[PDB]
């Protein structure tokens, strides 16, 4: 019972190229990555540069005069050396002299490694508008939920607390109930495949409507609340996860929140309201209370729904 | 009776991480906290230099003699020269020196800080073509309403002057009315839910047409204008907001736009045409007056529908 | 008849903000605007630096000794400072020097202006894969058209020579006709509104397939092919402008392509086959001759359809 | 017999602006074009640079005395210098000295220069998370194929091996079958145009469901298995290339891999299962053994479906 490691399926006896999703950013971190990258390329210019300083036409220090680079101090100026040159700084009383065929041949990389370096920045990630971390996902859903008689025939809705800018809200349900059946040969098929959204049926979701609040209909004949409802089946229940599908212009990155509310927290209702008004206008601000909606302490242990 | 502030439905007694939506522009604002989080950090690096060539090791002004980097002048030279460093400038005269150990060290971090703030200004927002703040919503509507007879079943449709580069244009109703009604046990539900979108009913709508400039067809038995019409219903009203949907390539970011349009300026038509042809072909050029059209001064106070 | 300039509807008697989508690019073009825009950011930052150095405490030329600043030789001299500064190049022998309290408060704003005016730059526009010049539309429509007896009962389809790398293709019809018609008391909506996809009606593109090639289904006493058909309508027609819409992951972008293909131009056929197989197998290369299908150098002038 | 070079319909006798889709990336190539579009501008205002050096004010290596610009060594210090000024390193050494009117001229229109060549480069490519080279296509379809009895009425499905996050599912099937045919008077249309998807059909794809793992109900009739099944038919077949269409947000892009799993390749069955188990729950961790599924080992060559 997960969601990143889900879908059992396989076993026998059991029972360079980063890039991917890999290359992002986590806020405080993911960066380090990068300034790593950084510096690992400058110390290898670094060091080719102080190699060839004590291998170039002008050697050392400048053993032939009218140096055809100025010569790096030592290996950690020759470090130094790379840097200042890659980065755009550009002093010059430590960098490339008059030009050598040699010093010419390498410095003409050195602009080639920089430009390219500054596309390896370019290549930034941009975590942004379009894939941010904190989730335009606003809307309370609910908590301990409730039954009640639904009007006798399947009859409520859902809360929902969006305040997604009051607005881009359109869903629908899509989902999956789970239960191992069994089939004809095959491997049993340990799925439902029914897909009823049985349960506070009042028909907002499949009509093409801004905010769909209810779920769709679902007559009886799908769920056992033929006779005898409420606790007969809280008490017996698995997994009554409920998740929403389609909202963020499609139903495919959508939202796929657990929301379990199973059937054991959703005891006889006991939401009546906190408002001092109930039926009004209220706040012009903000939310306070999210989900408190909906009691039912009426309907006893025992409770038929259709056949009555 | 709101947009922003609406959607009632919580209380009990009462009647670092910035990002977000918050992160955007408003023409000639919101880049001051660009440039504020910039001279902010510009700042600190310049007093840490500062605090940092008191305690170097060739100290405040070069105490050593061949210093492991220029000293800056005071507070405020140290303040100039993080600028100058970090802002890809580079003169070299107040710049660092032949490399030192503690040196080498501070200008690496700073290279560093110097390409991750560059990341910083890379992450400038894109208010463009994707996110305009002028919203393509070329298209004037109407105003003060009309009825007429409808050629008596509900026959007619409403003026659209879209603009929107004579393209772009695909649309449907969607929406949702609005009353208290009630509800055995519930919170009544305060919404109607039955969406209907009686009216100018002419069918170009939900038929799969390029500019939707009708309405889809509500026949009777919905609209209290089975007999009497006109001014009874104009009289009695609260809200009639007329909201249209989905029309930029997804019915969610759409146009929400109120236009209220209640029955009390829907007064008994009173725009004949002030077009000196009426059928023929006009401007070329531009529109003029926008939404006069369909006069009916001739239904009075009351006038049969249906029921006749 | 055009598709810019056409939605002829108002007439009385005549018969800084940049942005917007003007803000683009057209391959050698375009990019002159952002340039005279830096060019003369770049010479007011000019101008006001010789002012000021005219002005300066340590005045032109260091008047005072130890300048707050290289003073600049001229006004041209200034105009190269301001370019040299904010383009991130920093000689340092004619820039800034020794801090000084006008030169630090000009300074910092000029960092400032430097590090907005890169953010103009980086609001460079991004016409890219998203916004392409080159759309694609490898879709080889038609050309001159063909009737045929069409199977009797309107079964046919139109050539596509779609290579859009032989996948992201699916659309539909959508469309609308056009005549004047006339309506009571109304302006008679000189629009046809049936939206009637009648002609080669074979069931492709109201069928959820990969590439619709053929056209819904319209049956008989929507066209005025009853009795007689080919010639009759062929002499007598005004415009019948096929347009397709919905192809690339939206019904709103697509492509309107005028496609005029009027019955004066789908003359009896006569385009036979120039393949050598007719039915087998033919290139693994490329196309050869685009739109020749479909002759029907048989049925004469007069041609009856369902009434015959 | 092919994906790229299908579509065979035209021949007669047979039987700067670079852009397009061709600008893109290959990991470890189509950056060679950047760079040498970068070198040749480059030494373009190399050898530029050296001609007017030897045509300046000041003439080659400064004849005139206080030069209007420090004159390169010679033609490849041009190129350096050019590079130099470009890359925006700026040593000023050999640089730009004290304003020439010519001069002046020359180093604004290289500043223009720079600035649009850095409009080149951030006109870098962007294949990344929106256009990647390695799709999201974790899902093992099947292998060598089955049959069965289908229980009788055509009911199966097939193999799906998804983990493309667990999430992102959502498929239906489009496609289309192929066959010569003919038709009265036209080219035949060499195409079925049925789109019967018959066979494993068990009703998940067409429904609103999250992962369509079935296909859409295509009763007899449309199969030739009315009597006889299995190997009549998996010896007599041509072509059963199985595509699904519309995951990822769209039918457009979607994946359009051929899968042949031709009838030649449906015998009998052969993959009882190789788990442990059969039914209750295997890995946590990982797939093992892809495909094997669906055994069928008891149908022989004669094989009645509907007709019996």
């Amino acid at each position: 019972r997960f969601v990143k490691k889900d879908g059992h399926c396989n076993v026998q006896f059991i029972n360079a190229d980063i890039f991917t999703t890999c290359v992002d950013i986590r806020w405080r971190w993911m960066l380090v990555i990068f300034c790593l990258a950084f510096v690992l390329s400058w110390l290898f210019f670094g060091c080719v540069f102080w190699l060839i300083a004590l291998l170039h036409g002008d050697l050392d220090a400048s053993k032939e005069g009218k140096a055809c680079v100025s010569e790096v101090n030592s290996f950690t100026a020759a470090f130094l050396f790379s840097i200042e040159t890659q980065t755009t700084i550009g002093y010059g009383f430590r960098c490339v002299t008059d030009e050598c065929p040699i010093a010419v041949f390498m410095v003409v990389f050195q602009s080639i490694v920089g430009c390219i370096i500054d596309a390896f920045i370019i290549g930034a990630v941009m975590a942004k508008m379009a894939k941010p971390k904190k989730r335009n996902e606003t809307l309370v859903f609910s908590h301990n939920a409730v039954i009640a008689m639904r009007d006798g025939k399947l009859c409520l809705m859902w809360r929902v607390g969006n305040l997604r800018k009051s607005h881009l809200v359109e869903a629908h349900v899509r989902a999956q109930l789970l239960k191992s059946r069994i089939t004809s040969e095959g491997e049993y098929i340990p799925l439902d495949q029914i897909d009823i959204n049985v349960g506070f049926d009042s028909g907002i979701d499949r009509i093409f409507l801004v905010s769909p609040i209810t779920i769709v209909h679902e007559i009886d004949e799908d769920s056992p609340l033929y006779d005898l409802s409420k606790q007969d089946i809280d008490n017996a229940d698995f997994e009554i996860v409920v998740i929403l599908e389609g909202m963020v212009e499609a139903t495919a990155m959508t939202t796929q929140c657990h929301s379990s509310y199973l059937a054991n927290e959703i005891l006889w209702g006991h939401r009546y309201e906190p408002v001092l008004f109930e039926e009004k206008h209220y706040y012009k601000v903000d939310y306070s209370r999210f989900h408190k909606t909906y009691e039912v302490p009426n309907t006893p242990l025992c409770s038929a729904r259709d056949l009555a």
